[PDB]
């Protein structure tokens, strides 16, 4: 090895000894170090054995022949040089290891072998180098090498094809090349462009990615850890750590390869410096740069794939284990953890684990990258690098402090947003009463105040985000300027050549990311630490005793000397209970409140903690809980409960529970979506469903914990007759019922009466009555791409001046960056005379000036984008609120309240906290690309020939990525919510699930939902990897072309220009993809703006204030109402209405369901526009008057009074227009002075959502107080205990005012003269009740 023939000569030939030693030791050596390690994977991971195919044999036969040929050399050598013995033997032996390896790979079922392929690629390159040398030298030993090379080439070609296998995910069947360069998802991207993607188009999860695979492994490892009485981290890295080990390896390789880049750039700069260097050296350097960049791309995205897959495995396993634990944990643990905390364990903790696994390897990669970059910068610049290190040491803690303060601001913003969302939910749930009361402006002002607090904290967060963008963008320049200034100023002979400038710039750009992610990674580790503590606490919770009850398959229920607890430390709730319930007997638990009736049924289900005794419940148990648990599935599936539908049995169960009227009122019948999310049901209906579900399940033992609490007396008696009674559906079933109603007690076979959780003289009804003891005492007790129009809409919401100022500032920022780097290039070209550079302080001053301009302009554009985002969020929230409050009631009835809430929640978030940062990221990911391309084209104009082709590539790739990514993302977005929702359901009805033994069915359902979520999430991240690989190699193909054109025209190019072009190309690589990912984020984020502005063109209500035809104060002077040919369409509910209500004349409206009674009040308040009608109050038409005016001059007491959160005074007078004396007088006149004076907060009593603290009677009297305080001449009443009080109060002082009354009860309407009867909208009778009869 000497430099004359290998590097100095125009023919780069390797020496003969080098050829025969190192070029042969490289490939053989690769297989020798990998072979042992590869058994780990081959053994731990198995997939069967592949059959005998021609391909596998072809490879094995060529491996045999190749070994022979290599040993044939040893034979000829045996037939002087020491290398002519060891090298052929070694090659033969490693070849024998290669053929054995494909053999064992066949045995272990691997279709594509990364090792064999790479190994053959390295062998091929080594053979190619020797081949070229041997063909340039020119029989004896050469022909053996030609045979070796041809066989190696054919072996390499064979190794690319995938062998036979031993809507699935194509990742498995994918070849090694298809796996490293993600190609099995190309079909998904093309399909997503051509057709919309649905959940039916998504591939089935990998068998190792499925919940049924990952969750049991974690559960087993947790069981092992808990048996060794517990570290959840130990379990986590014992279960997923093995798989994550490869990411660590890939992470290291990427770090080394990414530092190779600046070294090769240094070599290229040195090559351009000397004009006597052979050109092949420059082509070798650019090939090395291209190869290292492409390798770094591959290993990096393989590392990312491993990290993301491991994060999935962790999230799925954690979710499954949490679900199973919740299915097994005891009542004390559930009481400790509430409900939202457990769902938080299922959502935020598992998501934190996944997001952490994405970047946790940085906790070591970032320090190692920093150390390596600092050492290379030292090698370049001496001790002058300490200035840049000092700048970094200043900036990184600054970034951490700003991140902590941003977290504080986000906590405050979340609190204020939750307040706003609560207020908006109460506004939407009660918008009818708001519009009827003309209260839209007051609640608008309330929401605006909450949003003002939210916008203040958002503005502070925006200031912080702008400073953070400034620091992140301008820290590389600060480091470069500090190190360059110190370098040139400490020593006059410190020459700043291109080698010491642009290589150092590349090193600073390498340093930029790790420094910025290290604080974030440490914060993520701390958050994952607290989340891991929460998960470990939940998974260490006490498990319920499964055998607490004997659960004997088919004296039916046996309890002897059994005492139960609700907690180990807590005293017993049921002391010394004994009773035997025979098969097919009706037993009623009897007691007072807090006696221990429900505790008995909980104890029979192994929900109580049994401190002593023996319970032997025989056969299946159907539990009807006191608090009805309703699944969000349809009512039919609620009753079925995952059971085969039997039409006769179902249709016998539904009416026996008297569920037929409930089915009739509900829109879709039994297919209606009952539950919290769907249609809400009354308590009695929920008890009916629960009882119907229990009856359909057809158990032998029934535990009915007060099934008839909320059903009415007639409905309850009917239910008992057809279901629970001896002549009902459950005649032969053992029914244990908890009741406090005597009506059905004589029909009960056995009455278990207890007191204070103790058995107290149980027996039959007649015998217990005869005994005259405790029972007698008890009885005596009583699509396409988002349009540019919405981008322009967001730009206008920001403000055209702010948006265009930010665009100008960003353009100035990158112009300054480009000019600063060009100035550095000119600086590096400064000649050396007398050992120094003449122009240093001028160059340094201009570099610093350009950097200061860049910094102030970066701060400027970050400020402009951040502030414009605040402005846009304010404008969009105001417009959305105004449009919502102006839209008619029909709009709220039509549109589900879910999407209306999803406009003020999430969508505002996307607009205010996400869109500005995505805009900032896109601007950079775009102008970094533009500046790099401009620099490359200006330095090497010929590089314009590769801009079109690669650009075309970019186009197509971007297209497919975008056209699929959003779809995948939206699929992911629709899959995450059900899982937690399901968990919530499982947390609410865990007692029901345990009693019905449906734990496995719900575990499978949770596995399904998670698997659907992961089936949406996996294609998304693999899409990210696909886009990256393609466009990063595209950017790396440019790096190649930029360096190649630099070496082609090196004689007319300076070293500074070459270094500049190559450095800028090195980074355009890390951005062409981020440019697309950010374009996709823009497309998927601007839709939020589109959904915010969608109620802007819908039909709105008539103007609230006309101000041209406004009425005079006291417009209803007497309140003379006249319906002149009124017609209202909800075809016409109201028709031919010609009635006249005189001023101060009491008038009521009677009619059956389906008449226009209520719709008539909607006519008075103009809720629905008059299809044909001229309602006139006194001498003024209603339709001409603005809405607010009439809504203020007419008052209405609706069916269910809606009390809004806040003080009582804000309920009575939201505008605070009426004085305190008027409020006090009205409250006293409303029979409420005694109660209202009782609250410690006086008039400022904080009533919760809907006035839950207040009683129904009180809320009704508060609504009456509102109407009384209004002091208007026209009042409407909507009637459904306190009825005597509200009726007397409406009859007390409102005799002066004209009162319309719609009552479903004839008793009250009889008092009012002039009754109007509505048959089907027509006026059936118009006269006084005396003329009625
Ligand atoms: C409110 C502060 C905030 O939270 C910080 C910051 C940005 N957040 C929004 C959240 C977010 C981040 N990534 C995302 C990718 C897609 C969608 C959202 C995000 C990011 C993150 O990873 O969070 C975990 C992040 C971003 C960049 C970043 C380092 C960084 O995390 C340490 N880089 C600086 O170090 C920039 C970058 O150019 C770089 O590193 O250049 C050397 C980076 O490109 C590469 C090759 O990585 C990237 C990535 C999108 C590409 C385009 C240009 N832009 C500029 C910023 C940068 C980014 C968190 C907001
Ligand atoms: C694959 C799709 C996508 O890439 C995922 C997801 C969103 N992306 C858009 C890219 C993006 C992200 N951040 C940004 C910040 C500015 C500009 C762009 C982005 C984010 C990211 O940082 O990527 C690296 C991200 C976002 C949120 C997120 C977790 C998350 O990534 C870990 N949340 C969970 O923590 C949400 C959040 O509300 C929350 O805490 O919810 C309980 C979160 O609030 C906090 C305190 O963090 C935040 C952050 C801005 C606040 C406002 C409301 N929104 C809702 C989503 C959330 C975010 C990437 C699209
Ligand atoms: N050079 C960086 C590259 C990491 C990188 O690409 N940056 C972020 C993006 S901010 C990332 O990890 N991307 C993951 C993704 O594709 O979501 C390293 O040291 O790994």
């Amino acid at each position: 090895w000497e430099w004359n023939v290998t590097w100095n000569t125009s023919n780069p030939d390797f020496t003969k000894c080098f050829q025969n030693t190192v070029l042969v030791w490289v490939p053989c050596s690769y297989l020798w170090v990998c072979f042992p390690f590869y058994f780990l994977y081959l053994s731990h991971h198995d997939r069967g054995y592949i059959q005998m195919t021609h391909l596998n044999k072809a490879k094995t036969a060529l491996g045999f022949l190749l070994w022979i040929v290599c040993w044939a050399d040893l034979f000829y050598s045996f037939w002087l040089a020491p290398v002519f013995l060891v090298s052929p033997t070694l090659l033969g032996i490693t070849m024998l290891l290669a053929t054995f390896l494909i053999q064992i790979e066949r045995r272990r079922g691997v279709q594509s072998s990364g090792i064999m392929l790479t190994f053959w690629l390295i062998a091929l390159l080594c053979a190619l180098a020797i081949l070229r040398s041997k063909i340039m030298t020119a029989v004896f030993r050469d022909v053996t090498f030609y045979i070796y090379f041809s066989l190696v080439l054919i072996q390499l070609v064979l190794s690319c094809f995938s062998d036979r296998s031993p809507n699935p995910c194509p990742e498995s069947s994918a070849s090694f090349l298809s796996r490293i360069t993600f190609w099995w998802i190309t079909g998904m991207m093309v399909q997503g462009y051509r057709q919309p993607l649905e959940s039916t188009d998504l591939w089935s999860l990998n068998k190792e990615d499925t919940s049924e695979q990952v969750v049991p492994v974690l559960v087993k490892n947790w069981k092992k850890e808990c048996a060794k009485s517990p570290s959840l981290f130990k379990v986590l890295y014992k279960t997923f750590g093995p798989y994550f080990l490869m990411s660590f390896l890939f992470k290291a390789v990427h770090d080394l390869m990414m530092f190779a880049g600046p070294e090769i750039l240094k070599l290229l700069i040195n090559f351009v410096n000397d004009k006597k260097a052979p050109e092949w050296q420059g082509y070798f350097y650019t090939a090395l740069l291209f190869i290292s960049a492409c390798l770094q791309t591959l290993v990096l995205h393989q590392y990312f794939h491993i990290c993301f897959v491991s994060g999935m495995r962790i999230k799925t396993a954690v979710i499954g284990a949490v679900y199973r634990k919740a299915l097994v944990i005891t009542n004390a643990a559930r009481k400790s953890s509430t409900v939202g905390e457990i769902v938080n364990l299922m959502s935020v903790d598992a998501q934190r684990f996944m997001d952490l696994a994405t970047y946790i390897n940085m906790i070591w990669s970032a320090p190692l990258q920093v150390i390596l970059a600092l050492y290379l910068l030292w090698l370049n610049l001496g001790p002058s690098v300490l200035a840049g290190v000092a700048v970094m040491v200043l900036m990184v803690p600054l970034n951490a402090v700003m991140a902590m303060k941003t977290k504080t601001y986000q906590v405050a913003h979340m609190k204020s947003k939750d307040n706003r969302i609560k207020l908006m939910n109460e506004i939407l749930n009660g918008i009818k009463v708001l519009k009827l009361y003309a209260w839209e402006l007051a609640f608008k002002d309330k929401v605006l105040a909450i949003r003002q607090e939210e916008l203040k904290v958002l503005k502070k967060s925006a200031y912080l985000a702008a400073v953070g963008t400034f620091t992140w963008v301008c820290t590389p320049f600060l480091v470069a300027l500090s190190t360059f200034a110190v370098y040139v100023t400490v020593d006059e002979n410190n020459i700043l050549d291109a080698q010491k400038a642009f290589v150092s710039l590349a090193l600073f750009n390498i340093l930029r990311f790790p420094l910025n992610i290290l604080p974030m990674v440490i914060s993520s580790i701390v958050q994952a630490s607290v989340s891991l503590k929460r998960l470990r606490v939940f998974l260490s919770h006490e498990d319920l005793d499964p055998d607490s009850i004997q659960r004997r398959p088919i004296n039916s229920i046996t309890v002897k000397n059994a005492t139960f607890t609700w907690a180990r430390n807590d005293p017993p709730t049921l002391h010394g209970i004994t009773f035997s319930v025979p098969e097919g007997s009706l037993v009623a638990v009897v007691g007072q409140v807090g006696c221990g009736k429900s505790s008995l049924l909980s104890a029979l289900l192994a929900e109580m903690d049994k401190v002593e005794g023996h319970v032997t419940v025989k056969g299946s148990v159907a539990y009807v809980p006191q608090q009805a648990w309703i699944q969000n599935i349809s009512l039919r599936e609620n009753i079925l409960f995952g059971r085969q539908l039997q039409e006769r049995y179902y249709k016998a169960v539904v009416e026996a529970c008297a569920l037929l009227p409930d089915l009739e009122i509900l829109p879709s019948g039994d297919r209606t979506e009952i539950g919290e999310k769907g249609v809400n049901l009354s308590g009695g209906q929920k008890q009916r469903v629960s009882l119907a579900r229990a009856v359909y399940c057809d158990s032998d033992v029934y535990l009915l914990d007060d099934p008839l609490s909320a059903v009415d007396a007639h409905v309850g008696k009917h239910i008992f007759e057809n279901v629970i009674g001896p002549k009902g559906l459950l005649k032969n079933k053992t029914r244990l019922l908890v009741t406090h109603a005597i009506s059905y007690l004589p029909q009960m076979d056995v009455i278990i009466v207890m007191s204070g959780g103790k058995i107290s003289e149980m027996g039959s009804y007649q015998e217990l009555l005869a005994r005259d003891g405790a029972f007698a005492e008890f009885l005596r007790t009583y699509t396409g791409q988002v349009k540019l129009s919405v981008y322009w809409d967001y730009m206008k919401a920001i403000g055209l001046f702010i948006s265009f100022l930010s665009i100008f500032l960003f353009l100035c920022n990158h112009v300054a960056s480009l000019v600063s780097n060009y100035w550095l290039s000119l600086w590096t070209d400064d000649p050396i005379v007398n050992g120094t550079q003449e122009h240093t302080q001028v160059r340094l001053s201009v570099y610093g000036a350009l950097g200061i301009s860049q910094g102030i302009t970066v701060f400027g554009y970050s400020m402009a984008v951040s502030i414009g985002g605040i402005f846009a969020s304010r404008r969009l929230h105001l417009d959305l609120l105004h449009n919502v409050l102006r839209s008619p009631i029909s709009f709220f009835e039509r549109t589900p309240s879910g999407n209306l809430v999803n406009r003020f929640s999430k969508e505002l978030d996307t607009v205010d906290s996400m869109i500005p940062q995505v805009i900032k990221m896109f601007m950079g990911s775009l102008f970094n690309v533009i500046g790099a391309c401009i620099i490359i084209l200006l330095a090497t104009p010929m590089a314009a020939v590769i801009i079109p082709p690669l650009g075309l590539i970019y186009f197509f790739v971007q297209r497919f990525y975008v056209a699929s990514s959003r779809q995948l993302k939206r699929l992911e977005s629709v899959s995450r919510s059900p899982v937690y929702s399901h968990f919530n359901e499982t947390l609410l009805g865990v007692s029901v699930i345990r009693a019905f033994e449906e734990q496995e069915r719900f575990i499978r359902q949770s596995d399904l939902k998670v698997d659907e979520n992961q089936k949406a999430y996996y294609p998304s991240i693999v899409a990210n990897r696909w886009l990256a690989v393609r466009l990063e190699c595209v950017g790396n193909c440019i790096v190649l072309f930029a360096s190649l054109f630099a070496v082609i025209s090196r004689h007319s190019l300076s070293a500074g220009l070459v270094g500049l072009s190559v450095s800028y190309s090195l980074q355009v690589t890390t951005y062409l993809n981020w440019l697309v990912r950010m374009s996709s984020e823009m497309e998927t984020n601007i839709v939020a703006v589109e959904r915010l502005k969608e109620y802007s063109e819908t039909e709105k209500e008539a103007p609230w204030q006309i101000q041209d035809m406004a009425p005079p104060k006291d417009w209803p002077q007497v309140g003379r109402v006249e319906f002149r040919d009124y017609g209202l369409r909800y075809d016409l509910v109201l028709k031919h209405i010609n009635v006249t209500i005189d001023g101060g004349e009491k008038v009521g409206i009677v009619g059956r369901t389906g008449a226009g009674k209520s719709s008539l009040t909607l006519g008075l308040f103009r809720i629905k526009e008059s299809a044909e009608g001229e309602i006139i109050i006194d001498d003024i038409n209603i339709a001409k008057i603005g809405l607010h005016d009439l809504r203020f001059k007419i008052t209405i007491i609706p069916q269910d009074p809606v009390l809004f959160s806040g003080s009582l005074r804000m309920n009575l007078d939201p505008f605070s227009q009426y004085s305190d004396e008027e409020v006090w007088t009205s409250l006293e006149l409303a029979h409420l002075k005694g109660f209202v004076s009782a609250l410690p907060d006086k008039l400022n009593h904080e009533c919760a959502e809907g006035g839950e603290n207040l009683s129904v009677g009180q809320r009704q009297l508060v609504c009456l107080a509102r109407a009384l305080l209004r002091k208007t001449k026209i009042l409407v009443l909507d009637e459904a205990e306190t009825d005597d009080l509200i009726q007397s109060t409406i009859r007390t002082q409102f005799d002066d005012c004209t009162v319309l009354t719609i009552a479903h009860r004839l008793n009250t309407i009889m008092d009012y003269t002039r009754v109007i009867v509505l048959d089907k909208g027509e006026i059936q009778e118009w006269g006084s009740p005396s003329d009625l009869l």
